[PDB]
């Protein structure tokens, strides 16, 4: 089973790929200059490029298993082989996989299509498996299988569904709804087929997929939400757990040479949105507790230690 | 399968591929002018014409994987070779794909019908796919088999419905309510067909249609709500994300332009619209929170710095 | 399968042609002036005749894809081919889609029985389908198919309704409930036909017909409801939304010409209809609000950009 | 299948046809002069006469497609051919329509018998459709099928129930509950009838009634409500917008020619009508909605603008 080929005949396929980069940068970034002298004008603007290169970046490193962003200055073709020491970005631009030839994390360079270019320039979002001791993608063959018989079903049930009933009919010598005949050994049987194995197999291939994956949209057939609401409870679901990790790496990945080559930093926004009705009842809450705490500390004749002691072991104070 | 046939036999089909660009421009778009000089009448009147041409550029984006909206300025028809530097716009006018000619990013025109336009008059939608390396329509293989299986059940139930039921005689020598013979070994048998295998086949084919779109009047065969609505929770649905970035690719492509050659800006209306109930509750529960800070900050007697770290931690203040 | 036999026979489909056109004008229409010189009177007979005209239109823009609606003034016959600089309007006259002969958009004129008439004395409401380069109308050949299935299941159940059951006698030699005969070999045997695949047809035709429309009369078999109430929610219902693009996209239709041409201007009313006591609660809580921030402002010592930036964050004031 | 036959043996039919007539006129009309010269109890008279004359006309509207009431005024049999310019009607009269020969728009006189009528002194309720091009009553041929199919239903049922069951008594020799013989190939069996077809039959011919028309008692066979009541909320139910669609009809037929000929004027009164406990209940909240705008006004230190303006945007004020 190819992948190349699934991705091109599946929408599902697609859409499991994709919807991890999609919710990823979903609330957007944030783009910070440590000189704190561009303007923040050109710092959104490269943050919307930015974006953009992460977005296919994050694609191929979970189709591919690793991902290359070339962050371009303003040089020319040939001095992209030389390192950076310390430079402002003019930009960012996804490199396709197909088209990059790396050695290694031993070497300092790669080939794009053949100009040289330094790994310093070069943002990599890698998934290295160390005992496999290769960049893998996020799908194994097993995965492959079950999307392969899920789209199979709908194939087999295409190769029969114009037959699905038809007559069989055995006479030797040969408007009004009646059909005659005059011999007597002659016999009409309709035959009919069956969808009780599909539907089966249906069920199955569902439970293995949702075994075999953590996106909700995947797992549920697009029946369940993403699960990253606010709950007012720190016990988050699996799939934030997942996306917390993803992008804890891509901030890693991004700032190893943001900060130290272009002097730039960059962040993540949080992934659960408050709603300005939940802004406005955390206030309400947070000034009730100002000002308990305040008739309390007025009204009470505790010695200043215990004072102190108290307000360590407040969150808020 | 071919996707213009199904389009031109199947109405689901057309909604589904409309129903995006309907619900995307539902809410309306705000249009302004950076130098502040043109009167709101005039550009009220070019607003409603970039949404007329935006439902095209959406619709042809969906359908053919690129829209091309060209914006007319008071120029003849030769001088739409020319770039333009600053102008004021005079309307928008969608183009049809199948009347375009464009040979990729490298080249800066298209050809038009053989009328030369520059791209720096054309707002461009489209849809590149890396991983494939061409451009793509929102559509696959399989969900093209989906549409045509569901719409060849019906084919098929038309196909025996005047037979569901027939009398099968055998009969050698050959208002009372009574079917008289005298062979001995006659027989009357009635023939029935069975329609379990497409009922299963239904069930089978909306579990894929569910499985393979994001639209949720799709998915439920028009049963479900969009899903656009205030729930007082920042838990947004599946098809408000997907509505969301739509509109963030959309605004992306129209003012890469509009503000850089035309000197306009645009911006799509909030998908979420408050009813006007929810919009007075929404205000008393915010002057009760601002008669609270009110009441705190007059019967305490907080250091001034804990009031301005308790207003920096305030959402609100 | 015809359209216009269809329509002819099947009740069903007539009420879903005419159901969209009698909810869009269901709650009436303003008429207004310009110029401000009309008496309300006449102004008021205009509209109900614009009314009466747009039924027409609307139904003849669902069935053939276009609808025609002639202004007329006080000219002649001949005079109708002149085009219009400003003048006020006698009335309104829906014309018939089948004595109408257009060439198109590039001709600024008709053909009507053959008076010629110019354009800009006719309200044109068209469904151009870009995909299609065509006018079509609301259905396709599916949703007949449907529809004749639909009336073809009662025409089966007419077909064998009277001989649903009938006896089968063998015999060779030919009051009191007592059938007797002598031959040794005779048989009498009771024939029945079966209607479970009329019923399994009807059932997933109705889910057909459910996915292939919006409008809610026509999905439920007249079971539900139209949705168009006030819930105090701004989560809208389908049948809302479509209500709402049908109308604007009508009053662009007579306000392209109504203004330019005749100095008129015509609204939808809401959609949506208050009670009575609705409105009585939407007051109340209205001045709840308002004696609430009369409070807020008369007991508190806000500083004066603190109470405007309130003023402005919030919807009422 | 011929809708007189049916109406004469059908009550199903006739009940069907009559109920909105009946519905329609339910709640009484309001009938007033224009000139303010009439006593209200000759005025009083004119309404009674004209409801009687109207529920028949609204009976022939329905079933014919043209319903006609004469207007008599103080004339001689021949004088009615003359025009009305001004006059008082003395009452009115319903037309048969089978004794009604027109000819159609175009002419302005009609035949009643061969005394000619001007048009003038007639009101016409008509149903034209324009894509049929005829006057057409509500029903079509389709539903003529369902109501033959529901009424022969029993006439089968009929036509065997008395044979229902009955013995089947082979023998070719021939108080105490047993039955004897000696022939040993002798039999007897009981031969049953069923009645699965029927009762399935029954209920789709009940779907197809429900969906064939929106009259709350002929879908459900008299077992649901008019739905004529006061919900407290502006969703009303579909026979609430039907009645109401076909009183602005009958209105505007009415008064097209009551006001212009005879100064007259009738009005329907509301389909919903209060119960005393919902009016005291409306007065109690009304009043306590002006006790609080009394406070909010004598308790507050508004600008007189804000104040209009608070006014404008109540609906009570």
């Amino acid at each position: 089973i190819s992948s190349l080929e699934l991705y091109k005949y599946s929408i599902f396929f697609r859409n499991y790929i994709e919807n991890v980069a999609e919710d990823c940068l979903k609330n957007g970034l944030i783009l910070e200059s440590a000189a704190h002298n561009v303007s923040e004008v050109e710092l959104a603007r490269l943050k919307v490029q930015l974006k953009n290169a992460l977005l296919n970046c994050i694609i191929s490193y979970r189709f591919h298993g690793i991902g290359y962003v070339l962050v371009k200055t303003k040089d020319t073709l040939i001095d992209l082989e030389q390192p950076v020491n310390i430079e402002l970005p003019i930009g960012f631009e996804y490199l396709d996989y197909e088209y990059v030839r790396d050695l290694g994390v031993d070497f300092d360079h790669i080939t794009y299509k053949a100009v040289k270019i330094h790994k310093s320039r070069l943002i990599i979002y890698e998934n290295f498996d160390y005992i496999l001791k290769r960049y893998v993608p996020c799908y194994t063959e097993s995965f492959l299988l079950d999307i392969y018989l899920f789209e199979k079903i709908y194939v087999e049930i295409e190769r029969r569904i114009e037959n699905h009933n038809f007559l069989f009919y055995k006479d030797e010598s040969l408007n009004e709804g009646m059909f005659y005949t005059a011999t007597p050994s002659a016999s009409l049987e309709v035959i009919k087929y069956d969808l009780s194995y599909l539907k089966e197999a249906l069920a199955l291939i569902k439970a293995k997929i949702g075994a075999d994956t953590k996106e909700p949209l995947t797992r549920s057939f697009n029946e369940q939400a993403k699960g990253l609401g606010n709950d007012g409870k720190g016990d988050r679901s699996n799939y934030y757990d997942f996306l917390k990790g993803v992008q804890e790496q891509v901030e890693n990945s991004c700032n190893l040479k943001l900060t130290k080559y272009f002097g730039l930093d960059m962040k993540f926004n949080s992934l659960i949105m408050l709603s300005e009705e939940q802004k406005v009842e955390r206030d309400i809450k947070l000034i009730e507790l100002y000002s308990k705490y305040n008739q309390l500390i007025q009204s009470s004749s505790f010695n200043n230690e215990e004072l102190a002691m108290l307000k360590e072991k407040l969150f808020s104070f």
